[PDB]
């Protein structure tokens, strides 16, 4: 089983989760509690699930990504007492039903991936809301949705946004999301990136990482944006900025990373050159309008696994990766094992934080406590065998005084 | 044209934001009747900031951030332009302080401070300044830390805007901003190879990271020291090696301090350095590298080169210090690229105008630069570069604010 | 379309030079009446090279470079196109050799070799091949070394063109050519973080340098091992750390061999590796990392992942090997980018045409690819990209050839 | 004296020359011989001169770069018995006379920098040719001139081209010439390079290093060439290639590194944008036609030290660095100390090689012997405390055999 092998592989390179398991498996702090999860299911996230289980939690999972009927990772999890609900295709109806099945187990805590499970809890299953003590949300898209929910006054449980900690800087780095995205694009196209015009839509944490990686690969990077401050940063970073309607005319690759909808229009698409490659790095598959592609294409064909060709009225053919879905997850390895280990440790401690403090907390979206960022950093340094400096007594006094040393 | 005027002429063709600001307020002269007191590194770029404020109607009174960094020809050019200048390049500390007092004796309405010196003096020794001071714009992290400490003791009386910490400090402290100017200063004064050398950067905040990223771009083996676990992990994830300074000094070819702290190197650390090691400070005050310690423990002290002091030690080894432990990119370099300072200065002018407009509704505390100023300056920059960007549609606006 | 045909379809839209060559010789069919025997990694890109030669009139007979790397659907697609294919993906060594013999039994006029195997067999065991063989085009450094050794013994009988060593090996072995395909193969099969890890690259010739440069671009701490002082100094000047392999293995997270030599890791070196170390070979033959040694000294051997073998040792530590010590970018990756292979293959077609035209005036020795072929292919590439360059004037030509 | 200080500074960071002096100063192998040199004179080259003197040679120097009348380095050299002829301005007449003065001393060996001293020896001072036993030429331009001289059959002494060894790769590297060039441009302009269009004319060893450094600084690099192979390499390296007449229309910086003449034409110059900066990295000041600039400029003014402004008929103003002369030497530090140490060790051993073998050698241009490259590399590793691997007996047999291991 590649799946059991992959879980064993992953476990060997997730030192933080291993440390957490070794530290708390005997005390089992989550014993008697149920953690529900909506996540992209594969070996890495399976290990998060397993760690929570070792800590005593009853884990209930729903995988958003379609899985083969005898998926090795799902089976490994089930053999450990972990419940796993999956779907076979991108059928929204089944996806909704699977979310409901997780809620049917009345989770005490939820680890959400985009805010779906939380939102549906507040709009369709209020009975579950009463037992729900807290939510840990991973993505920028999910946090945005939940902050908007809080805005209306409808939010009824504490939410910890793990997304915006001191270390989202690690997750979206050029070595985090940046490289995983380009690895998925290159492995599925075998095309040379050096010298090519790469358009990246959005220059936030995700897009910047993707743009920096492309440049490091020799690409000529072009950035599109709606925020002047971000555009200027791209320019200062050495990239070219222009409107998308202009960028598409010269694009060899177009990568969306905005977290917005319809970043490409029909007109935009009809400007692309024959052979152009499109991919989405945002959370939902609405950035590149796949429905529009389907509708205006004279013909659609499979060019390679994970790559769809679309010939248009202008006779040109453009290619889409992973049907416009999160390319690094849907057609790649997601993020490096050690990067997920870091993200997962933050999420596990967030859940423990909610367990210890949900009553004291209010039904609003909280930033991840600083103490958690520092605890994970200290553990990471320990696992690396790295030592750093400490402040001296004189330095402590210097830093808090306004008077001059002299 | 005199050399001072020539330096200013050069700079003015590459400062589009300041030029746009002058044109935009040429008629209105918003600062007419107001005195802006300044304490900054006096060179052509800062002189252009002073000239622009003067064009907006302000009476500008300026002094150097350190007498040593003051360029006399630029000062003389500013004087011929009607600007009041209290600053002469000098080693005399008493004269320096005296010049800060002269600026305060002009009772400025607003102060553009560099290190918090004018503001601290105003709240402790020269409170008469408080009869007319309405707000302060502070440029450096060190200044902000000092003013927050002043606030904490309850002595602060006017609002302070930290232009420092903004959405555009990612530009000032960029590898292409502070990073490159720091390395240009080091390379021009040592002519030493950077590729393959062990470069120790103390501190991994904005300044140190830019410095470390540039060193790596030059081929160095970068080692970062820190006291904050989160920053240390950040450096490791950026690809750098992290270890305690006491271990780093044993293999260092270069040690650059960028912490904003004092005594980053101990006497013991110094005695562990190898012969020929080069030390430089990129932090605001000359306390990061203990210059007094080097002086005391050295058997011999000599000029090895212009801007480079050699200290031969009890262990027979000699180590070298650039610019007497002072801010290296400014004391032995060009500061920052012109276009980078143009942006920073546009932000400072709008900070002063923002104080002029809202100081009465602000408490005596440190305020982060308002977001609308960042956006305003960014749009001016895009306009100046002739760059067009996209605009959200109604569907997109609805999408972004929806939770479904 | 069948999957083999689909793979070839994809590749053909991104191979402009091969497409230009087909169009350029469509009528002439210069290779009509000639058989070109091939031994190469059988995938879509090499299949397109075969198809292009067929379009120039050649009877093409091809076999895999290693049965394991042969893609059966691509092979079947080639057969449906009239090309003779002797190659089935297999672990059986005897069947592999048998397939090389079948290619030789077609008595090729020209051979495109990969590692010198066909050529060596032709000059030692199957000399009947020499009744019709007129020239060989060898792609790899290892092949060239072997054929030069064959030449040295006096057994070589036909001219050999080393397409390898040319003005455009700087492209094939570029950080964007071999470098990135090597790392994509390693990252896709381990999903391990590269930034901050110790990456040991054994050998600093063209291949190793590209690999080291890409590793550094990914944030790795790169360590290079070498036996040639000039190459070691080169690595140091490029910014890398250099040390003996016996010291490098103690801290290595990754060890990549790119030397073209045998036993780059000793048993002692292997027992010094840390638990979890990852080993991969980018050299032509699977002898760089001693696979037989790992097998013999291992207490446990298991599949850790697809393309990854785990070997638990007597010291209780486990080390991992990618693709059984075989050429990693080919055995567990996509080889090289399409456009890179298009260039390499254009050079090989012109090498064969050059042999067709000049083999009688060439000795049985290894010849570097003729410079005019490099220029011809470069012009075709510029034309294809629609790039225009400058042209020397009469004054400039006179200047360049003048000594005054 | 900054000059004596600078010589002392340089000596501390030139481990190879120090090793050479320590090794041979007692034997003084060059005792009784005269080494004439035509070089750019500053602290670093002074140290080459001093090392030869410590080895026993009578050194006679002529500095091509104008020097102040009481130049500290020249005075330091004279106080050591080294003869130094200098000029005060860019007066060709005085430059020629200084070359003659070096020849007047009848050197046994010549270290040339551009081929001038050697060429004039073969066309005006044949009496000196008889005693001249060999020449070591440093630059690409000088080697080209001397190879052309050999071509006519006029060459009468052995010439070792140090330029084309295994290590010209170190001298022209992005960290060698590349960075020194950009440091001179940035220190003399204070302009931001990130985002700017940088045109580099010529993609040989020098230009490539300059282009790679510019990209590393965030520039958008544009390359011009006359050799298709080089153009393609630039493209594969991720840069844009186009004709100069087109490149100049968008250039913020134009750097010539071709070793050719008139890389910019009047028409080209009139296409430059207001504020454009021009600099030459080639050996002779003919790449950017300064005479043409002087002639067509409505007015010429000093903008900054080392920077001349030229306002043209189209009302635009363009700026030239160091009067179109080798920018990194004429307005910068040349090359890093350790890089020159390497180049100088190669040149010292070349002179010793000529001393030992000039009779056996023929009057042609020789490549630097491989043994010298390897000797300097071994010494460099030794000074760095670096150890490498050695071939095993099995490996030696493997490498020379055509048979398969299996
Ligand atoms: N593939 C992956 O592994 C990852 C995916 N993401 C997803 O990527 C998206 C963005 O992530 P972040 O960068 O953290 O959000 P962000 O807010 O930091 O960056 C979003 C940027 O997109 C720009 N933008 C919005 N609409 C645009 C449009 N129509 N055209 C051009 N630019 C536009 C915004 O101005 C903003 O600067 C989210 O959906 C997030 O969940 C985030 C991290 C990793
Ligand atoms: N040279 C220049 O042009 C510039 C200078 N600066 C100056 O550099 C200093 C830092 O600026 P920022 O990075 O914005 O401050 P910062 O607070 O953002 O980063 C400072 C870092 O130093 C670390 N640190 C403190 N003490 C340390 C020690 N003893 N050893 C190692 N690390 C230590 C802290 O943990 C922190 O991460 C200030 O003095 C600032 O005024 C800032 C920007 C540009
Ligand atoms: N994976 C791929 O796609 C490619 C593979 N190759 C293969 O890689 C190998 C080398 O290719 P090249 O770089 O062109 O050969 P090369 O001769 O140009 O460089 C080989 C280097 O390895 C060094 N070396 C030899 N034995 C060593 C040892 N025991 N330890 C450390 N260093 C050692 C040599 O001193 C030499 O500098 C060959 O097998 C070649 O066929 C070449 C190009 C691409
Ligand atoms: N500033 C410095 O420190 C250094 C200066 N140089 C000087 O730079 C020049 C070139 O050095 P190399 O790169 O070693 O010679 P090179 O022969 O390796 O490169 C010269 C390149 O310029 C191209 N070229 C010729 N004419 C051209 C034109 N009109 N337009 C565009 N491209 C053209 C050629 O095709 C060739 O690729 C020589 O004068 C050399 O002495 C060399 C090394 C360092
Ligand atoms: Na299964
Ligand atoms: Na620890
Ligand atoms: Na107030
Ligand atoms: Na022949
Ligand atoms: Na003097
Ligand atoms: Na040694």
């Amino acid at each position: 089983n590649t799946g059991e092998m992959k879980i064993n592989w992953v476990s060997r390179y997730m030192p933080l989760l291993n440390k957490i398991a070794e530290e708390y498996s005997r005390e089992k702090p989550l014993s008697g509690f149920t953690v529900g999860m909506s996540i992209h299911l594969e070996a890495k996230t399976a290990y998060l699930a397993i760690t929570l289980s070792k800590l005593g939690a009853k884990v209930v999972i729903t995988g958003s990504n379609p899985l083969s009927t005898q998926d090795d990772v799902a089976e490994a999890l089930r053999s450990k007492g972990i419940t796993v609900y999956a779907r076979r295709t991108h059928d929204e109806s089944i996806y909704r039903e699977n979310l409901m099945k997780v809620l049917d187990e009345r989770p005490d805590f939820i680890i959400d991936d985009g805010g779906d499970l939380t939102v549906i809890s507040h709009t369709e299953r209020e009975e579950v809301l009463e037992n729900l003590k807290g939510v840990s949300e991973e993505t920028t898209t999910g946090v945005r949705r939940l902050k908007a929910l809080e805005e209306t006054g409808k939010l009824r449980v504490p939410v910890i946004a793990v997304n915006d900690s001191k270390m989202k800087y690690l997750f979206d780095n050029r070595y985090g999301t940046g490289q995983s995205t380009w690895d998925a694009i290159m492995r599925n196209t075998n095309l040379l990136v050096a010298g090519k015009n790469v358009v990246v839509a959005g220059y936030g944490w995700c897009g910047r990482g993707i743009a920096l990686r492309a440049a490091g690969l020799g690409a000529r990077v072009i950035v599109t944006e709606v925020d002047p401050v971000k555009a200027v940063e791209a320019i200062m970073d050495g990239f070219t900025v222009m409107p998308m309607k202009e960028a598409v005319k010269i694009a060899d690759f177009v990568i969306t990373a905005s977290g917005n909808t319809d970043v490409l229009s029909k007109e935009d698409i009809l400007s692309l050159k024959d052979g152009a490659v499109l991919a989405n790095a945002g959370h939902f598959n609405v950035e590149i309008p796949v429905r529009v592609l389907e509708e205006i294409a004279v013909e659609k064909f499979e060019a390679r696994p994970n790559v769809t060709g679309y010939t248009l009225e202008n006779g040109k053919t453009v290619f889409l990766l992973a049907e416009g879905r999160l390319v690094n997850l849907a057609a790649g390895d997601g993020h490096p094992v050690e990067i997920m280990d870091l993200s997962f440790a933050l999420q596990i401690f967030a859940v423990l934080y909610l367990l210890e403090n949900h009553r004291k907390m209010s039904p609003k979206v909280y930033m991840l406590p600083d103490e958690i960022d520092e605890r994970v950093a200290r553990m990471k340094l320990d696992s690396l065998g790295v030592k750093i400096d400490e402040l001296t007594e004189k330095q402590r006094r210097y830093l808090r005084s306004w008077q001059h040393h002299h």
